[PDB]
DNA sequence: CGAGTAAGCAGTCCGCG
DNA sequence: GCGGACTGCTTAC
């Protein structure tokens, strides 16, 4: 096989590398490699190099890479430019591994942890490490097995080993459920004393290193808790066996608001899963707990057990063992779901970077881009201080509030990086400007031809037309892969449908779900055989098919992150090609792109409709627009319909034929008009909305910019089994809006769309009735809560305090003293709720750690003050009425003459 | 900690004769 | 009471 590395790290002038050799076995090497920088050199001096611009360069090689960095610094001092890679173990991946990487990740040691810590004296700070360690549990990939370290003897108690056997059998046997499938995977270890289980874990950890380090909050607790707990017992040489390479550092992480240290393990990489999810899950979350995501993602159960942590050990070992099992398990369903790591290894593998560094969308590219201008002899800038300026981003038209019947969405593929390919915007393709007309100007038409030479962007910029950039030559490639992945994840919608609809008639037999690729869309063949399976089997095809969903979702959504991170980069400051004018460049042709598209397709229904001056797009943001087909409908006239499907595929038909073909001729026209490199804005239908045939329902509504509803049938040609709402901004897809009102404003918004005012007025009044019956943690509204202590004065409320901080200071107030109860962590997210006049709390809200229940201290209290009146009105009723007033409709019934009867 | 900007709503403080 | 100036938070793209 080919080589690949595992992780590298520069220490002093060596290279330490782990890698897979050509055996596919795991080795070790320390290289004294020599990086090379560059100077620019006279026109005079034969040359191989050369930098972005053409200019000339020599090449410069350092007897060991402090050298090059002190170069480097006295480059600066006499003012010039140091050129080349001064990360040089990027520049080391380069020259090692110079070709595209395959790898193989059943080579590659990936393991997930977790550990657990009693503590009476409340939260056990990683920094100081003062309790003993008393369970680790380590998943290890290739062996596949679970290891745990128990802890029999402890200061907080002796304890009994823990029982497989009882691990196994139901909670209702009395066991822990731990999943069968896992039972024979535990290798169970008890030990005597903490310095033995710890002695034992660092052996156990040489014979099996972790390459990928991950688990739950690892890095922000288990990583630095165990390297300092190891350090106060034994000392540093033995807590530094934890990395490969013996060598650590802490690792100051700053914010805004304060900092945290973390504990940077040289020789492995670690890929924390909750920062894993909070990057590429596109979620927005009320709660990181391990409990609250698992649920989310797997629909397993929170782990239930009585009395707090600190007591769970003594008081049930058994329980205690078993659930840290089973959390370090709960990071590995969701991985088999989400496929993180997966992604984590085929991004760092491309960039050919540290496989961490895929957190950073600046130096992944800075590494792409590097490895793409070396392969020709080029040689990259060197980065440079700049202050932080802000810069104009996309347009949004502002929609008049209205319901809006039929409606058919259109927007760009991957918008920003076409408009980069399009227009060719690179560092070394810059060739000038031109001056500049108001964007007006351009989006009608009327403004002089910006150039006959170069490809342009309304912000006066001009680019090379002769060849593609290194900016949109690396783009392509990936937006290419996440074409592909995308592929793959419709397809598989589209097999969910039709399994879907196929169990509308599930068949009484006994069978099999059948074996298939769901990445692509069913035969014929297939099709027949599931519309003969039985419900059993139907549900696990689907199943696997919403599976395989979300497998190509992960693949393509994140491909489209990094993509669109290269837009955004350019107007970062530490990108070493940070240019304003090449992000306002995109930015700018952005704008015009959706004006103008405005304009044609206005123009062209107009046209079609035999009117003048007629509004037909309603609505635009960024790269889209939303069509009002009300006249379209009108035209042939709801009547010749059969039902509903049938006019959805007279709009498809409609946007498929008539629509994007205007559409391409308008966008084609706007290309000549900036002379651009070649035609890339392709905008394709989206959403195919409209209310249920011979119904009452609005269909859809806007209350104002980024926020709206509408009843959508088909979805970028997935044709649903049943209508589907697509809601943008507003509540119910807000995390800091009440569970139970979330879901409350989403069937009042699907009565709105789907059946109309009565069927709302009816909902409306059970839901005002009934909801004081609604659990509190569905109710409490939920918050992000920073600079807790700017607005602590004495512990009660200082000028400007934030309402959901006046929450926290309550809280505090109400817990004083106990060193058990749990605190609001500063940066994190609250539980908040409102308070009647004349509670013991003595203010007008209280909050709480989000994820969690209220501690039994204060819960009655809170229960009974809770003020049901001001939570309704304020988190259900005033959006509610934002909803109605925008739709024209009354979510409570009017008085009429009707009534004198 | 980790690419970008646009823009919505909640809440505080306070004006508004 | 409502809105503007401002802070805080959250979402659409
Ligand atoms: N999380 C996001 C979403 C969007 N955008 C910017 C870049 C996008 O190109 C543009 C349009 O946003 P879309 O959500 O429509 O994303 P794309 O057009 O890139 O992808 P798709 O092809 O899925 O529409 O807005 C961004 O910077 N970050
Ligand atoms: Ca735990
Ligand atoms: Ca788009
Ligand atoms: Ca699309
Ligand atoms: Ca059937
Ligand atoms: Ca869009």
């Amino acid at each position: 096989m080919k080589e690949f590395y595992l992780t590298v790290e520069q220490i002093g002038d060596s290279i330490f590398e782990r890698y897979i050799d050509s055996n596919g076995r795991e080795r070790t090497r320390e290289v004294e490699y020599k990086p090379s920088l560059f100077a620019h050199c006279p026109e005079s001096q034969a040359t191989k190099y050369f930098d972005i611009y053409g200019k000339p360069c020599t090449r410069k090689l350092f007897a060991n890479m402090r050298d090059a960095s002190q170069w480097i610094k006295r480059m600066e001092d006499i003012g010039l430019e140091a050129l080349g890679m001064d990360d040089f173990k990027l520049a080391y991946l380069s020259d090692t591994y110079n070709y595209e990487i395959k790898y193989d990740h059943t080579k590659i040691r990936v393991a997930n942890f977790d550990i657990e810590v009693t503590s009476p004296d409340g939260f056990p700070e990683p920094s100081q490490a003062k309790h003993p360690i008393d369970a680790i549990t380590h998943y290890d990939s290739i062996d596949d097995r679970f290891y745990v370290f128990d802890l029999l003897n402890s200061p907080y108690g002796n304890v009994e080993e823990w029982s497989i056997e009882i691990a196994a059998k139901l909670q209702e046997q009395g066991g822990d459920e731990v999943p069968s499938e896992i039972i024979d995977k535990i290798i169970y270890m008890p030990f005597d004393n903490e310095k033995e289980l710890l002695m034992e874990y660092l052996n156990f950890w040489q014979q099996k290193t972790p390459v990928i380090l991950t688990g739950w909050n690892v890095e922000s607790f288990a990583i630095p808790y165990v390297y300092n707990r190891i350090k106060n017992i034994f000392g540093e040489s033995t807590a530094k066996r934890l990395s490969p390479h013996r060598k650590t550092r802490v690792k100051v992480i700053e914010n805004m608001y304060g900092s945290r240290e973390i504990i940077t393990l040289f020789g492995i990489s670690v890929l924390d899963y909750i920062d894993l999810y909070k990057k590429f899950s596109f979620t927005n979350q009320p709660s990181y707990s391990l409990d609250y995501i698992s649920e989310f993602e797997l629909n397993v159960g929170k782990l239930k057990y009585d009395g707090p942590i600190s007591k769970l050990r003594e008081s049930n070992h058994q329980r205690y063992i078993s659930y840290n099992i089973i959390a370090v398990y709960r990071v590995l369903q969701i991985d088999a779901k989400r496929q993180f790591i997966n992604l984590s290894l085929d991004m760092g593998y491309y960039a050919k970077i540290q496989i961490q560094s895929v957190f950073s969308p600046i130096k992944t590219w800075d590494a792409i881009i590097f490895n793409s201008l070396k392969e020709q002899n080029k040689v990259i800038p060197q980065g440079r201080s700049h202050p932080v300026q802000p810069y104009p981003g996309a347009f949004v038209k502002e929609p008049i509030p209205n319901r809006y019947k039929y409606v058919m969405s259109f927007d760009l593929t991957s918008l920003y990086p076409s408009i980069i390919r399009q227009v060719n915007i690179s560092p070394e393709t810059i060739a000038g400007t031109f001056k500049v007309a108001p964007l007006h100007d351009y989006i009608n038409a009327v403004a002089e031809r910006p150039s006959d030479v170069y490809s342009c962007s309304p912000n006066g910029m001009m680019y090379y037309k002769d060849r593609d950039g290194v900016v949109p030559t690396e783009i392509t490639k990936v937006f290419n892969q996440r074409k592909e992945h995308k592929g793959y994840m419709l397809a598989a919608q589209r097999n969910g449908e039709i399994i879907k609809e196929a169990l509308h008639n599930p068949n009484l037999s006994v069978d099999e779900p059948l074996d298939v690729d769901y990445r692509f869309d069913f035969s014929d063949e297939i099709k027949e055989k599931i519309k003969k399976l039985s419900a059993k089997s139907l549900n696990e095809m689907l199943f696997r098919a919403q599976r395989t969903e979300v497998a190509g979702m992960t693949a393509q959504i994140n491909r489209k992150a990094l993509i669109n991170g290269l837009a955004g980069a350019l107007g970062n400051v530490w990108f070493r090609y940070y240019d304003l004018r090449n992000a306002t460049a995109i930015t700018t042709f952005g704008q015009m792109a959706l004006q103008w598209i405005e304009r044609k397709v206005n123009e062209y229904l107009n046209e079609v409709c035999g009117t003048e001056g007629e509004a037909f797009v309603l609505y635009g943001d960024t790269d889209s627009i939303y069509v009002s087909a009300d006249k379209i409908i009108d035209k042939v006239g709801e009547s010749k319909f059969r039902d509903t499907n049938h006019w959805v595929d007279f709009l498809d038909k409609f946007a498929r034929e008539r629509m994007e073909p205007a559409i391409d001729r308008g966008f084609r026209e706007m290309c000549e008009y900036m002379n651009n490199k070649q035609h890339l804005m392709f905008m394709d239908r989206e959403a195919i909305a409209g209310p249920p045939l011979g119904s009452k329902g609005i269909g859809g509504f806007w209350t104002g910019k980024k926020r709206y509803a509408l009843n959508v049938w088909d979805m970028e040609g997935t044709r649903y089994a049943e209508p589907k709402l697509k809601i943008m901004g507003l509540e119910t897809q807000k995390s800091s809006t009440p569970k139970a009102v979330q879901k409350a404003l989403k069937e009042c918004i699907r009565r709105m769309l789907q059946e109309g005012e009565e069927s709302l007025q009816e909902y409306f009044k059970e839901f005002e009735k009934e909801f004081r019956q609604l659990n509190y943690i569905s109710i409490a509204s939920v918050s992000s809560a920073n600079n807790i202590a700017k607005y602590d004065v004495g512990g009660f409320p200082g000028p400007k305090c934030p309402f959901h901080i006046r929450g926290i200071l309550t809280y505090n107030r109400a817990i004083k003293g106990n060193i058990d109860a749990p605190q609001v962590v500063e940066g994190e997210k609250v539980y908040v709720l409102p308070l009647r006049e004349g509670n013991p709390f003595g203010d007008k809200c209280i909050a709480w750690p989000s994820g969690t229940e209220i501690t039994d201290l204060i819960k009655d209290d809170v229960l009974h003050w809770m003020d049901y009146t001001v939570l309704l009105e304020k988190t259900f009723i005033k959006p509610l009425e934002g909803f109605t007033s925008a739709a024209k409709l009354d979510y409570e019934k009017k008085a009429s003459l009707f009534d004198m009867f």
